[PDB]
């Protein structure tokens, strides 16, 4: 029924749009009016694009925007049935936010995090409602991508998973159940695949462009892995490999040294104008 | 030019079709008439499907079939410009055949292997022609799939590479350059991905179908890794990991114990009615 | 209920004895009279020792020996409800035995292996009743030791597992359910512990006596790890590590070089008069 | 010849160690930084002695004699004339060094300086003193009054004389010492905790249940506890920390802690002490 | 290149300064205070005096060389220099600061090089707006005599920046090699793991310290055995390099041996402490 | 003292020479007359160089050859005091030879192997005189190279070791004591250095020439690792890395895939005219 999204950045704003799009009332919290407005402006822009394409009615864009209430006040979360944290990827911030909501929110509230790399279970333990703590891992762009990885911490109750599953379906998404482990499903498979491509390039086995063509034509992938690395962001790819190696303690997942070098140069991919390809 | 394909199974016959179809004279060789004739039957069937599909006229079918001469006699390769060895077999006898071809063939002839598990360099060393020995890795089905991984043995000359590259383009393919290494590009990246999926299943992190769903929706792939494993054949997948682990000596590429158990059960995927899914 | 034990060595004989002791009619099959009679005579001696010590009455011993019929003829397994193979572990042979038994025996017959190191699943694939093949792993001495690790191949049915579980209880054993994996439970944990001790010794960290004393007093174990290795047999300990490393592909389970050296010396422990200690 | 010992850190382990010495005719000092800690340690010793009285293991008067040999304090200088000092305090290296450096200045030269640490380098601690030849590990097992094993840990500069002296003292207080050249996990932890970590791996992959793993080990290897219940008994946080040290020190992924063990610890499911680990309590 | 600034008046810095002045180049030698600069200049004066005394150069040659070296504390004196060499061993945070400051101060042509092998040149270069002009130039002690320079290219280092540094290296009598930035470059990447391996052999009682060293000297014709070499380099240094190799690669192949850790922890660092694998 | 060398190949002939130059009586055995004469020629030819460069007198050359008798009869080993096997690097054959020698030779005979790669302990176990079996690892060229790695099997006696140490000194060598382990000392350290260089090359970090120059100038080595590889032979280098990986079970010692590719090409180094460098052209 009523949802709070903590953080009005790229994912936060998209998650807010996704719920609001399906008739849910949405509180959207950030820490300065400027940041809130930036999120509302971004949603508004997305929704204009959709009206412009004839995909929705102008009245629908308005109905959706009116369902979203921006705020800088964390107490606005208190009567919400679901909170989705999409803040900065920093463990102490996660834990601080969840501990506080645990006190601010009514007992029934489910507390979810969109985190890619941090332990749901650890986050849960900072609260006295671990049974109600869960991961809800959306994919960019949140309004469009149907996949949600529903991450169960070891103490996440079946009741909590079931409600989030149903809520996920209710907003037009296709949820999958994942017991907490490093990289969940998608990143666990995909990022090492990008890291493997780096390895091939580093040893002069083939060129950036041949590696990518080989994967596109040979495995029927939409993008080649290096192109994909650039799209996701090489700093993100590296941080993910760092967590896989760190969490597993298995050198299997060691990020390649050439990857480290690209990142240290600021050659992060599309968003910096340069990565494995020049933009 | 004129080309010889050695091996009249589905890959060999397919490759011969791809050349004949582009105006090249082709000698298809296998070890007895009944293998040769089966392969020509297979090709005939393939070209028959393409008339019904509307893509070519029956006349063209006939013309394509006239360019292909079946034989048991390896001496018919003597004046060929390119010889493509496609018969899956042991290193000991592949070496013989390349050595045999080295004596038989005119000095211009390039000797190519379709292998993906054996060393191109090692095979080349059984000939006095190592600068003219090269890998040409086609993808199933050979007539339609555009990718060719052109595999350079350490002695393969730039001349030999450039000729095979241009020949590849002449038959409608999109060649990539690959220095010989374990798994080339496609397998080196793709198979460990399937192996990774096995690992996630094995630790009860997610079900078979949620793993595949997550990869299809999350990474926009047309098949999930486990479903893909069943399609390739889990025996084939295991054998590839075996090669990667054996060649690298890096336990990063260790095949998962669970994959070994599926294969020892004869649960090979589609071809046996059962793998990670049952059919 | 009627059981067949294949292999009149120490373990096979002990197994036959445990079954006979609990009311089961038992066929004991080996490849030659000499081995069969040696088996029966080992069981006689065990039972006579128990009489002498006053644990069983003479008439109990006589009844027990009556329930065991020695034979060299595998067709005597034909109507047994359970067959337990306890011959020496060579996959090619074990597969032959299991295939033969598959044709000889009635369809209800469950086929069990006492192997510690060969794949139950792979053995099962040699038969047309993979759902009736299973591991039953006994501990020396079988008449005395309570544990049975019941090893499910990936195709072993619930019904087959439930029947073996009940039978184990019926013979006064305490079965545990183990999905097939390298080392099952006990060896998977115990041998690497012995291997670890060897490493400590090899780096001069502590003496043989102090390593074993530390573990006895510190972990409340009845034998220290090196003693235990000597008791089990160092050749046996090394073969298990070899299997763990070979199946996992994880160098976590590499056997220590010092252990290899002891075994190559013939310094196997108690059975040779010398291992980590002198006997 | 040692007859006066100072124990530093009045927790479970330090108080157990003070009691083991007090019970065997040493003059014992027990130091902590706050009287509250000291008093609590005394209460803990009082309590274990009372349980022995009540079991009929010892007379009440014996208990009163034992308690009299122990003098609590917060003044570090009370260690000055001790023949032996056993530090059993916080496991943080920089503070441990400071303690040992101060003891080095405070103590007569004959005084042997020991640590009960399981995780930190004796060699490294010794290097903060001018008496590295007289620094040593004396690793006790909980409960210290009952368990006979002591792992006597030699730093690379520990002298034969220092070891001999600690060896014969251990034998004098009724303990059974073993000699261990410093390395990660000494003997017991180095072998035992990886057994526990291995059980977690078996569990994680659905190979067998918690109860079946433990039964298999108890019956199959003739152990009194299974690895998973033993982890719960030791404390899964303690188990994870040790694995962490083994992996960190060796740099060998052979000793990587299982990811599932990490998840139990992160949940606060530490075993008996939290009412939940691999089993419910 | 006419004018070079060397930052750091320690042994390494002063040595590099000397090598440049000896070959005709004008040099600015910079450090943090006058005492250090003067110490460095006295060190150089002494080296050159040794060369005069042994008959390698004439007194007037020594004087000429010394006059090409100007000493300072002020980093602004590097502004018109064509090459800057940051010699002092730094923390990453300070290094980045220094390079960022040089980037703002110097004329746009100036190439900014680092002698310091432990840190990523690519990472340092990202602290400036001239990453194309940031490079590694790794000398060997003593820098006036040792011919080898490992010229380390950051991933953004331009062909023009490398070519200039290669040419300058040859102009000062050195023998440069090209190295793409990677952990341990060439020399340390091969050499230090060899020492580490020796330690593993020692730890398992396979052979004694002396027999290990004898074996390598006589069997592989090495000038020093691995264990005495460890002592000469400094075992703390050796450990720190293995730490970097393991940390950067993430491969257990390069794990420092636990016995090496114990020697360092004891303060038994080798010659510099009077004791390592040998007693000095 | 009488010595028997099994194998008149490069190493055996060299070893035989080294013993006869120091006054020992030598029996040199191979399986055909042709191979014996080949060995004796090779020795004669080496000694002729030592004369024609004034290193020894013509009379010394003759004395030396006189102390050597070629044979095809293994029974000529029977009364020798030391047998050195330098035949063929196959475990079955070493076992076979040593089993037979154990029966043929008098009880006092010490049985030594020149093997680089095979277990001394295992070879010794095919005899009933394991206390008398040992490794004597010579370096090419055996007559010149001073180092000998004396390899103790786990059963090799102190007596046997000291005898072989004394004999090693007596023939003007500098022996070192090595407890059996993969690669002994020299190869265990040296070959992975070469393997490491290969990895630097494979990743485009530096060229062949620059790698070797870096090592020569930077480490004061006479040869760089890649040219050293070519000199030793890349097949030999790969076979050693294979043994290290095989015996240790540790990926630390995995041979680089690039090395494997060079060897498969027949680019083995100097012996084939091409390895990391071009020699023949
Ligand atoms: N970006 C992606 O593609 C992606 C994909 C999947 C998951 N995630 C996860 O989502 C999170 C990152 O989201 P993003 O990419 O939108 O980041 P972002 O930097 O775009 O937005 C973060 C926002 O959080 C706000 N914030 C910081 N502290 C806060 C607090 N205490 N309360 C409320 N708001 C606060 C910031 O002001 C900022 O607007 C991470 O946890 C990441 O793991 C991101
Ligand atoms: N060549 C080297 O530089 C080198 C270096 C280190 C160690 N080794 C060791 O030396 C041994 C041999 O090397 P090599 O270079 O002399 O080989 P080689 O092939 O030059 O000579 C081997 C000789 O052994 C003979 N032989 C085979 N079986 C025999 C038998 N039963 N009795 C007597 N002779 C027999 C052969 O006829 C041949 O003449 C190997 O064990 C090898 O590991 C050699």
């Amino acid at each position: 029924k009523k949802v709070c999204v903590i953080g009005a950045g790229t994912m936060g704003s998209g998650i807010a749009q996704a719920f609001a799009a399906k008739g849910f009332e949405v509180v959207l919290r950030d820490i300065k009016d400027e940041f809130v407005d930036r999120g509302l402006d971004f949603i508004n822009k997305n929704l204009s694009k959709l009206v412009k394409k004839g995909k929705i009615e102008e009245a629908t864009k308005v109905e959706i925007l009116t369902r979203i209430s921006g705020t800088v006040d964390l107490n606005m979360a208190a009567d919400c049935d679901l909170v989705i944290e999409a803040a900065v990827e920093r463990m102490d911030i996660k834990k601080q936010i969840f501990a506080d909501l645990d006190n601010i929110c009514k007992p029934e509230t489910i507390l979810a995090s969109n985190t890619s790399s941090l332990s749901i279970t650890e986050v849960a333990s900072a609260t006295k409602r671990p049974d109600k703590v869960i991961g809800m891992h959306f994919f960019n762009p949140a309004p469009v991508m149907k996949l949600v990885e529903v991450i169960r911490g070891i103490a996440t109750s079946q009741e909590t998973f079931d409600a989030v599953k149903e809520t996920s379906i209710a907003i037009g998404k296709d949820p999958v159940e994942v017991a907490e482990a490093p990289g969940f499903v998608v990143n666990r498979i995909l990022i090492p695949m990008i890291n493997e491509a780096v390895g091939i390039l580093a040893e002069g086995i083939a060129s950036v462009e041949d590696i990518d063509k080989a994967m596109k034509l040979g495995a029927n992938h939409p993008m080649g892995p290096l192109e994909l690395g650039d799209f996701i962001g090489l700093d993100i790819c590296l941080a993910i490999m760092d967590v896989l190696y760190s969490e597993t303690g298995d050198s299997k997942y060691r990020p390649h040294t050439l990857l480290k070098k690209y990142v240290r140069a600021g050659w992060l991919g599309r968003k910096s104008g340069k990565g494995f390809y020049d933009y």
